[PDB]
Order: C-alpha cells, then sequence, then structure tokens
C-alpha cells in the first residue's frame, strides 16, 4: 500500500525504534476519513529492505490483536510504515503507570487479547521471535495488540534473552512453541504491573538460572491459576507448552469462573 506523502501529516516524535523515530500523524487519502496513525521513519539497501520486510508481512496480517498497516512512504525520504495510532502506547510502560489500578480481571483480558493475537500468528505459520511486554501496543478501550514484525534474522536486534525459550537461545530453533515460552513472561510483566523479568539477573545469569530450573515466582496478588499457565509456558520441553489455542481456551474458562482467580499465593 504505497501512500502518497502529501497525504501524510506528522504530528510529534513519540519514541525511537530500532531503524530510527516513532511518530504520531494524520492520514487522509481520497475517499477515506481522516485517521491518526503512527510513523516509523528510516542506510544500507539491505537494511532499508529489512525494515520495509514489517510492512510486507504486517499488510499480510488482519485480526483485532495485530497492528494494522496503513501503508508504506518508500517513493521519497524518509522512508515510513504507517499504521494505526494506539494512543497508550507500550504495555510494560502503560502498566508502570497504571500500577495496581486495574483488576485481575482487566489484566487477564489484557493476556487473551495478547494470546488471541498470538494464535492467529501461530495459525498463520508466523513465529514472532521477540514476544515482550514492550511489543504489546495498548488503544484507549484497554485493547492490547501485537507489534514489532519483520523478517530479518537476529545477529535483527540480538536475541531478547530474558524473553526466549532456553532451545532458542541454544539452538536458535525459535517455534510457536518457543513463542508460548516468550508469552508465558509476557504474563509475568502484565501480572507485575511492568517489572522487568529477573530484575536482579544479568543475560547471563538468566540463561544459568533457567538451565538449573529456576523459574519466576508468583508476582504479587498473582492469582496461582495464572501462575500455573506461566509454568506450563516455561516448560523445558517445548512440545509440553500450550499451543496458543489452549492458551486462550484457559484464559477464557478463567474470565468464566471468576472465583477461580481468587486464590492466590
Ligand atoms: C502517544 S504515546 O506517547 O503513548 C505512544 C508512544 C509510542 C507508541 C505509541 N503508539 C503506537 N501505535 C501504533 C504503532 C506504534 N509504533 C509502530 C509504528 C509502526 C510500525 C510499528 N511496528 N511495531 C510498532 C510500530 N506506536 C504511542
Ligand atoms: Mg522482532
Ligand atoms: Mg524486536
Amino acid at each position: 500500500k504505497e501512500i502518497d506523502v502529501s497525504y501524510v501529516k506528522i504530528e510529534e516524535v513519540i519514541g525511537a525504534g530500532e531503524f530510527g523515530e516513532v511518530c504520531r500523524g494524520r492520514l487522509k487519502a481520497p475517499g477515506k476519513k481522516e485517521s491518526c496513525v503512527a510513523i516509523k521513519t528510516l542506510y544500507t539497501e539491505r537494511q532499508r529492505r529489512e525494515f520495509l520486510s514489517e510492512a510486507s508481512i504486517m499488510g499480510q496480517f488482519e485480526h483485532p490483536n495485530i497492528i494494522r498497516l496503513e501503508g508504506v512512504v518508500t517513493n521519497s525520504m524518509p522512508v515510513m510504515i504507517l499504521t494505526e495510532f494506539m494512543e497508550n502506547g507500550a504495555l510494560d510502560s502503560f502498566l508502570r503507570l497504571n500500577d495496581g489500578q486495574f483488576t485481575v480481571i482487566q489484566l487477564v483480558g489484557m493476556l487473551r487479547g495478547i494470546a488471541s493475537g498470538m494464535r492467529y500468528l501461530a495459525e498463520m505459520s508466523y513465529v514472532h521471535r521477540d514476544l515482550a511486554a514492550r511489543n504489546i501496543l495498548v488503544n484507549s478501550n484497554l485493547v492490547c495488540k501485537v507489534s514489532d514484525f519483520g523478517l530479518s534474522r537476529f545477529l535483527g536486534g540480538k536475541i531478547p534473552i530474558r524473553w526466549t525459550a532456553p532451545e532458542a537461545i541454544a539452538f536458535r530453533k525459535f517455534t510457536s512453541a518457543s513463542d508460548a515460552w516468550s508469552y508465558g513472561i509476557v504474563m509475568w510483566e502484565v501480572m507485575s504491573f511492568g517489572e522487568r523479568p529477573y530484575w536482579d539477573m544479568s543475560n547471563q545469569d538468566v540463561i544459568n538460572a533457567i538451565e538449573q530450573d529456576y523459574r519466576l515466582p508468583p508476582p504479587p496478588d498473582c492469582p496461582t491459576s495464572l501462575h500455573q499457565l506461566m509454568l506450563d509456558c516455561w516448560q523445558k520441553d517445548r512440545n509440553a507448552r500450550p499451543r496458543f489455542p489452549q492458551v486462550v481456551s484457559a484464559l477464557d474458562k478463567m474470565i468464566r469462573n471468576p472465583a477461580s482467580l481468587k486464590i492466590v499465593a
């Protein structure tokens, strides 16, 4: 979806990505109402192609828990990726600002949205590789959407150790099952209102700890069923981890039986 650059007004810089700035803007194209957009702006030709691979793959997705591509600008500089705008930004920082201010049911709803997005990606054979609360964006109604897409390999970025399943660290075998590990980490982040996973450990400490059977403890006030689901995501045997359809189904059952959520350590 090449977009005429005259249709785009950039309004403010709102963040930084791995290739450049993130801005808020407005897109108005003939036939369509004006919408608010987020804009990544961009190097070698390989880096340009890596940058744009995000748009290539995002444009192929359509799901309420996956950020929607509006278009790209490639015929002028800077080159741009334009998406729907998520007013509340990254989930880890949104939760820190809102520490202790959402109910367990609301937090489960967020996790259910993220798990539905992942179920869709897994169904499309897309392995995310960087599933982390920082890559979940949150709109005005607490709707959570998966972001940070691309087809580049890590050295691309560096493997995100704290979020990465042990077999993906050791052997670089990334699968939807290693994403399920990362999802368990995201659950822990959400229930801890955006605490850093393993905050008191270095990357190497995390690698060594997981190998020696350490798992993150239940966050304060975290329902035991939610922590058990984390522990299930963090099974060493990747084939024993629940798949995303089972994850969504587990969360939906908790939402049906909220009394279950009152059991805490
Ligand atoms: C208003 S605020 O200061 O709370 C704020 C800060 C940062 C981001 C957003 N929303 C926000 N909403 C949508 C997208 C986005 N960043 C991106 C733009 C283009 C491609 C992308 N891939 N992955 C992410 C991404 N960011 C909002
Ligand atoms: Mg990534
Ligand atoms: Mg990333």
